[PDB]
């Protein structure tokens, strides 16, 4: 209705429509030339993050389902 959160879509889908596209596009071009180099020697997310996103101890849903919960 009023409310309009781009980010709840930036979540999803992105679009890098205008969303960076004027100014820091021509560093994106950069960005994915280092790619190719930077993803050959190795990683560029460090993240020791372990699981999913929960260990799931007392999380006993069965649903096993593509559930819509909120993202």
């Amino acid at each position: 209705m009023v409310l309009r959160q781009l980010s709840r879509k930036a979540s999803v889908k992105v679009s890098k429509t205008w969303s960076g596209t004027k100014k820091r596009a021509q560093r994106i071009l950069i960005f994915l030339l280092e790619f190719l180099l930077d993803f050959c020697t190795g990683e560029d997310s460090v993240d020791g993050k372990k699981r999913q996103r929960h260990s799931g101890l007392t999380e006993q849903t069965y649903s096993a389902l593509p559930e819509p919960k909120a993202t």
